[PDB]
């Protein structure tokens, strides 16, 4: 039977608590008698959608997070329509991470959350975090950055430029429009010859999962100064790990301001997110620090769960400034790097009480069930 | 004063003297009172415009070649509207590249000419040739190419995919369309905001010359089946390298049964078509080969006037297997490669005659001057 | 308890049967009643000892190989001393190679034996194979190489050189000596000090493991004109995969006349021995080629005995030119690859009968018992 | 005729002022009548002899310093002997670097001088200014880092170690010896076989120049105790980069502590120190630096005299923190960099004088000729 959202794919029981134009919160179900008292807030990537979190129930992260005794709240990005071809990175950070941190916050009746970025979503709820803190508002208790960039360095945009020149910016707000995004071919070609010429050859003559590739091909729409924004000041100009040289919701963004215990997680064959990339945020976030390195490639990597005790991870507890010397002296460990994650996330998470019986609370009530309405717009 | 094609890019003097569907083919005006025998075609990539071949007069390759006492003929492509969105590599081969050969032979008068090929223009010619050993005609008496892909092995389309997976085609005919096409980003998006935020990125902070900016950003149009036949069978698949395995405008395609002297130049710096690529056609091709490597980068290695004495190319007459091997053995030499390249196609030209006085022939009169209305269509 | 060859390394049970001033030959007692009816020759490197290959007995893959129902037969280097200081690579491939392959041929009775090389040790047994195949003798029914380079492309030694220059051999017979080799810094300094910080810094900062550390430091002295030509004729120029370049042992070598069926084993993060450069070696070889990646290192990738069930392997019976496509379309599969070997090499070794009472026979009766005295000797 | 030095090589005029057990002093006879007040102090690399820097008469970049009108001091350093086999990297600050700077620094009777060093040279002569300026010492106006390594990251000698292990330091004084080194196979073996066979394959199949192979196999010792701990604290451990980790001559060395202008040369095919290794020095000094980069390798990058008009050079005044992003801006100049750097050093040396009549100073008389007879000792 074919890949359905709802159906078969992002199918573990929850439902939307909050909405507005840019997201939908999820709240999942719980599946044991105690919580841990500090809820975890996903912000998934808003370049494909967020299932790639609740794939299939055997694969999915959201299931394995919420069996081992956490409340999950999620983000469902809205997928743009022509009334949003004009929004921004701004209205982003504004009006879906850091509302949806504090809704989730809301809810939970707590001081401080836990927090999940994967892929650009750690980029975007870094940033949200950053404008927090200079606000002074402190709303995380840890930070867990999967296969995320906050340094850009090396990703490659430049590398056709380099060598041509003889022997001797246009403000984003500009534009307006909705953009293709999908994650593998985000720095590739976006047209209908490539996806079909791409997705035949790979189905036919590669094992990429066929799930993999039906999230892949469940594109999203960019708005146009928002893929201008986060194109020109992360790709090309590298500019969110200079501390304070980016000004975004009317303050200056330093990652070091952040500021709390943060999980950080790269694949090594991942060629997307290149592992010593993400090994780089360890120069970036004050506090205390885990590097872990899982092997395979961008989505294989993330995606181990740890029942079928398959591949290996990497764990080194010293933080050298190089990723090799980082790598020389770690230890590999079979299996997947899952409950290395899930029991530090504990330790962050308070102690167990027992779980809510409803969906949110009095402000925000169960508007549909998980995975919500705004998954299954087409682009 | 803005570039403008005809105005101050692709001013060498001369004259349409045939058009069809696909292409006009251009001669040009004689600059010195005798020419070689056998004149040269140059075939362009049909990804962006010829006039990278004609840029400025001082940076003109044909106004160089036209100098050096050669007839040249060069193939104008058209930039594809919505009547030719069917049109596919066979038809391109047919219709342009041989019918390009045979208009310019007979012009000529001579048994055999000189041809050229730049980018996939290599690639096309080639095939072409190839297309026409196979049905016994030679019409060739040496080829030229700069730049090169035969063999597409590591340019990088998979990289990607090859670390997913668990642990453990559809014909080309059927599509329609015009995608739109330029050389520095054709493994790249293209789209209003990359294409915005690259250009005012490299106009703003990298030396990148303003008039390749301007030959990039002319953009062409490549029909459906036509851009999705060449992903298939060279990027992906990589088989136009391996003797007969395609066939194309019925017979096939074996590389070494064009069996003329052949001179293979890439640029050192190339990160669109990397120079040990160009290199590996040394493995492909039969007769006597040259192997030249210029200094710098894509356009800037190719792209060097001998006149300014800038930059270096390295010689090496052995052709080892291995690309590395043979720049351990190779000369480097100061300034520009195209002195080497015309002295070898002067010894494949045949004796100098009286050049001629008028365009054409009589089946083939002057249409319109030179650069032709084709190459001013907008995509 | 501190290493010691005989007593906790290299300790399955056998049988010194033959020995001249090059090597010993050493084979197992029987693990199983039953054998099949052709025995697997290893020939290991020279390039430190032997017993990488019967390390200890949970590691051992002569252990395994014997307790999958195969006799066992063994090359044991000698420790060359100052009378063999004027040894040849000729001298090594008659009076070693080719003359252990007779003599296990010779106590097997058979027509023809399994072979097996790792590291240079397949190098040689190729180059032996290949002279005695000039001669038109054909021993081997299979060949096995791990971690083997015939094609040694992209090894590195050139890279200093290659841009040093302007901008514009004595034979190897006529050295004498022993040089110190060991193989992870074969091509690195040999000398005390390298030796003393490289061991002191692995031990104490990276999880490289002792008894690694233990045989990799059993160093092998190389004779002279040996140790040149290896050098010579394959890192530098590169000439055993050009077919008939090479003399050796008065015939040309052309490692298209081996022609038996051939398992090539490579380890995928391997950078004495690339993977790709294992895998080139599917274009050189005649017959039917199995190619099979392991995950992991050097050593931890050839040695991952399947008890243990760690670690990966890809598997793809398509040989393409490229080693990127290969992978491309290769199937991860869990644990061992020694499974997978030993089957196919089940499929080599003809039938199943009663195991040999004796080592040996008539002309060959038990010397010493394994692992004999050559391996203890010192540099 | 062959080379000698002193005779055809290392022949500019000029006398040994100073020497003790470690190097001797030269200072050059003036070309110029005037020269700037402040000298500059040459600190070569110990690994082969100083005359690299001084090859021929036309190579010579101190006689082409001399000859832009600034006096020219210069260590040349001992070929140890037995008696210095237990030296150590501190005995080389105090007693070579420290001194030479001090002796250099009383002859000029000026309160400051500019300084150079090359290759280990610039690693010597950047550690002795550390250990100066924690003891209060300002002797230097600016420092030229010529082919530097200070950030020893990537360089490659962990990269076969890294996939060893399972899934799950001795101090240098202790060495006594003199270990034999060279340039270009530093990193390599360095044995009679090694020698003999890659000079003689350079030297027929490869344009390497002669003077250059000249140079490099003009090998020098290296005393146990320096070797030890060059190899453990840089490129094994690299921890001169992190400021105070390593103390030297009885303080911290923190490399930032240096603070004066800083001149930062690199070579762009150099892979004996990879010219992004060299640009990893301007995260780590304080004052302003300036960046250049030449192209093609070690040595020819580096000895590119003006006069010839090759090759080319790069310039950004910009300093990111990544490479790429240097290079991506950077203005690609004709020519030899020698002219940009001695502009500048123009402008640290102070205004023009009569030059000196006589070598020295009362204190430091004559005692031989340049090029002196401690680099004329074979090793």
């Amino acid at each position: 039977s074919a890949f359905e959202v709802g159906r078969n794919v992002a199918v573990t029981e929850g439902a939307v608590v909050f909405e507005n134009e840019y997201f939908q919160l999820l709240q999942y179900k719980p599946l044991t008698d105690k919580v841990h008292a500090r809820p975890l807030l996903m912000v998934p990537p808003c370049i494909n959608k967020y299932y790639i979190l609740d794939l299939q129930p055997e694969s999915s992260l959201v299931r394995h997070v919420v069996e081992q005794g956490h409340t999950v709240f999620l983000v469902s990005w809205r997928n743009p329509d022509a009334s949003m071809a004009g929004s921004t990175w701004d209205d982003y950070i504004e009006h879906a991470a850091i509302r949806a941190i504090e809704v989730a916050r809301d809810i939970s009746g707590q001081d401080k959350i836990n927090v999940l970025g994967f892929a650009v979503g750690g980029t975007i709820v870094s940033t949200a975090l950053a404008v927090l803190a200079a606000r002074g508002e402190h709303p995380a208790a840890s930070v867990t950055l999967l296969t995320t960039l906050l340094d850009f360095a090396d990703t490659g945009i430049l590398d056709v430029f380099v060598d041509e020149g003889h022997v001797q910016g246009a403000p984003c707000a500009l534009l307006r429009g909705l953009e293709l995004a999908n994650t593998f071919s985000f720095l590739r070609p976006n047209d209908l010859v490539w996806n079909y010429v791409v997705d035949n050859y790979l189905k036919g003559n590669t094992p990429v999962p066929f799930d993999l590739l039906f999230w892949n091909g469940d594109a999203t729409n960019l708005p146009g100064p928002w893929y201008c924004w986060y194109l020109r000041h992360t790709y090309l100009q590298n500019e969110l790990k200079v501390p304070g040289k980016l000004t975004v919701c009317g303050v200056p963004v330093d990652l070091a301001s952040i500021d709390v215990p943060t999980y950080i997680y790269g694949s090594r064959e991942d060629h997307i997110v290149p592992w010593t990339a993400a090994y780089a945020s360890t120069a970036l976030l004050a506090n205390k620090l885990r590097f872990v390195l899982g092997a395979s490639g961008h989505i294989a990597g993330v995606i181990n769960p740890p029942a079928k005790n398959k591949r290996s991870h990497w764990t080194n507890d010293a933080l050298p400034e190089s990723p090799q010397q980082w790598l020389a002296g770690a230890i590999e460990h079979h299996g997947s790097w899952w409950p290395d994650w899930t029991a530090w996330l504990a330790g962050q998470a308070g102690a167990k009480r027992a779980a809510p019986a409803n969906y949110g609370n009095a402000r925000y009530r169960a508007i549909e069930p998980a995975p919500g309405r705004y998954v299954k717009a087409k682009a």
